DNA sequence: ATTATGACGCT
DNA sequence: AGCGTCATA
């Protein structure tokens, strides 16, 4: 009763830029705005691979991972923007720099954890306390929440989308004002006010739109974010969790979209997150291990404690290129040349990093894949990284991998290499 | 022949 | 340390 913790101590948001690489290209090229548009890398093989898709194009069935030639079959008028190529490979610098624009704006409001190139968790707990003070018990007006959905409302005893949104928001705010909700619900609401402000500042100062989730932890905030896209934000309250989870496929929850989630479904014979509540913590630990079991037991109740880490910068800076099909690297100098290409981009990004962020990478990570091997990495070896010099890094990389070559002939490379990867890690303050 | 990333867990 | 998992544009 009085001692059951409810995972309602924090306010956490997850902000995710809508179709981010597409918005970066649309800001640069006004001709692409408000059109079915996608971003593609390379062009020769089947028109290139799509890596981002505008919501106008999604309506035609265009998706990420699709070949541009195939996307054009679904959407003949699809417009395309190409990822820059430098030194023979895709170069994502424009999007990394746009990401920094957005992350720096978010950081004015609160501590953020960079979760990917286009999304960040926000810990709003302190900001909410301060805003609550500034307020002096004044009601929160719907006008402060013009793009917010309250998940699960309206309910109980209009056929337009925006009308539905406001109906639910009014029920929520009516109940908050009447004192029929909880202090955590008030805290979430103020959290949502702050995220409207954050999202307005991002759009004003960059041109970019985003969606966001506001809840009591990272997992719920991420889930919330996806419920109403694009350009909207969603509040998932603790109380909304039983109904939300009762029909929520397990694979939709962050970290359960893969093999673990599949085993939860198979071993337990269930489909929805809410069905997990019927098992004891020990039962879940017996199937999924101590850590995952405890996590599952709390998560299916809407409770999770993973903190928003104070980390706005990436921990690693990496450079990779696949060499698929017949392009697999088969000669020694081929391997050396591409190692150099990679090492040159890496040096460029590392020198920029050292200047911007007052740190130095100390470990060089070399990874390769060989043909018809594994998936992903076949092999991964570390060596020291003492100097930001591309020729040295490339020579060093060759050294740690050169004995992978099973060839008799040292000029030839067998089995052919289908992937090269250089990654700088173990940063120290400098 | 999605590609190019990036974080974290296991042993 | 090296490998595997899960995720994002
Ligand atoms: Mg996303
Ligand atoms: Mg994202």
């Amino acid at each position: 009763g009085p001692h059951m913790a409810t995972g309602q101590d924090r306010v956490v948001a997850l902000v995710d830029m809508d179709c981010f690489f597409v918005q970066v290209e649309q800001r640069q090229n006004p001709h692409l705005r408000n059109k079915p548009c996608a971003v593609v890398q390379y062009k020769s093989w089947k028109g290139g691979g799509i890596i981002a898709v505008s919501y106008e194009a999604r309506a035609f069935g265009v998706t990420r991972s699709m070949w541009a030639d195939d996307a054009k079959k679904l959407c003949p008028d699809l417009l395309l923007a190409q990822v820059r190529e430098s030194r023979g490979k895709a170069n994502l610098t424009k999007y990394r720099e746009a990401s920094v624009e957005v992350m720096e704006i978010m950081s004015r409001f609160a501590v953020i954890e960079r979760a990917s190139i286009d999304e960040a968790y926000v810990d709003l707990t302190s900001a909410v306390q301060e805003r609550l003070q500034k307020l002096q018990g004044q009601p929160i007006s719907a006008d402060l929440l013009p793009s917010t959905y309250i998940e699960g409302l309206p309910q109980g005893p209009t056929v337009q989308k925006e009308g539905m949104r406001k109906q639910g928001l009014f029920q929520w705010l009516d109940s908050l004002q009447i004192d029929n909700l909880t202090s955590p619900d008030l805290q979430l609401t103020v959290g949502a006010v702050i995220v409207e402000e954050m999202r307005a500042a991002i759009e004003r100062e960059t041109g970019f739109q985003c969606s966001a989730g506001i809840s009591h932890n990272k997992v719920l905030a991420k889930l919330a974010c996806g419920l109403n896209k694009p350009n909207r934000q969603t509040l998932v309250s603790h109380g909304s969790v039983p109904q939300l989870f009762s029909q929520m496929p397990i694979r939709k929850i962050r970290s359960l979209g893969g093999k673990l989630g599949a085993s939860v479904i198979e071993i337990l014979g269930i489909e929805y997150m809410g069905e997990l509540t019927q098992f004891t913590e020990s039962q879940l630990q017996s199937h999924f291990g101590e850590k995952n079991g405890s996590w599952l037991y709390a998560m299916c109740r809407g409770i999770e404690h993973d903190p928003v880490k104070p980390r706005q910068l990436p921990k690693t800076i990496g450079c990779s290129k696949n060499f698929p099909g017949k392009t697999a690297l088969a000669t020694r100098e081929q391997v050396q040349w591409w190692l150099l290409q990679l090492a040159q981009e890496l040096e460029e990004r590392l020198t920029k990093d050292r200047n911007d962020n007052d740190r130095v990478a100390t470990q060089l990570v070399v990874s390769i894949r060989v043909q018809g091997d594994k998936r992903l990495s076949s092999l991964r070896r570390c060596c020291a990284l003492t100097r930001y010099d591309a020729h040295k890094m490339s020579h060093d990389a060759f050294t740690v991998i050169k004995n992978c070559n099973t060839s008799g002939i040292q000029t030839e490379w067998s089995p052919p290499l289908t992937m090269l990867f250089l990654c700088a890690t173990k940063f120290s303050a400098s």
